[PDB]
């Protein structure tokens, strides 16, 4: 069984809280606490391997974190996100990309760029704007709707083959 401890970054409101929900129980929570900072476990077969995923659903800006710095400095990938119809959440992915770096203090460490509520007409961010930075970054994209359901494990499941893949 191999686990795999991954940490969830991004602008407060993006969809951390509910994409996480979303994996681990199956059900779209929007009503969630937005200070509550909570790893959950999941266990799940991803290309013919037992998977033990570790999530860190970070919340909590400024004020530091002896579990976030732990999941931060020993994750093995980190879930980028952002709200598709929000345009600061974009923008400030960089800001978080900068930060993982800092800490691992490395150029290569596994991520994968999530562009959340894709379900929302609302929209704020081209697709192909994401793509370019994801592409910029060499790094994969994902689109996906904590609401929906849509590209949840995509997400997840592709920044496990990430880490499987820098591992490498
Ligand atoms: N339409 C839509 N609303 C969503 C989606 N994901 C999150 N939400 C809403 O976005 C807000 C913030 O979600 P949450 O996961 O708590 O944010 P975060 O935990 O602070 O990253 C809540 O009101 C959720 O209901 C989504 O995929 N689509
Ligand atoms: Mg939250």
């Amino acid at each position: 069984m191999t686990e795999y401890k991954l940490v969830v970054v991004g602008a407060g409101g993006v969809g951390k809280s509910a994409l996480t929900i979303q994996l681990i129980q199956n059900h779209f929570v929007d009503e969630y606490d937005p200070t509550i900072e909570d790893s959950y476990r999941k266990q799940v077969v991803i290309d013919g391997e037992t998977c033990l995923l570790d999530i860190l659903d970070t919340a909590g800006q400024e004020e530091y974190s002896a579990m976030r710095d732990q999941y931060m400095r020993t994750g093995e990938g980190f879930l980028c996100v952002f709200a598709i119809n929000n345009t600061k959440s974009f923008e400030d992915i960089h800001q978080y990309r900068e930060q993982i770096k800092r800490v691992k203090d490395s150029d290569d460490v596994p991520m994968v760029l999530v562009g959340n509520k894709c379900d929302l007409a609302a929209r704020t961010v081209e697709s192909r704007q994401a793509q370019d930075l994801a592409r910029s970054y060499g790094i994969p994209y994902i689109e996906t709707s904590a609401k929906t359901r849509q590209g949840v494990e995509d997400a997840f499941y592709t920044l496990v083959r990430e880490i499987r893949q820098h591992k490498l």
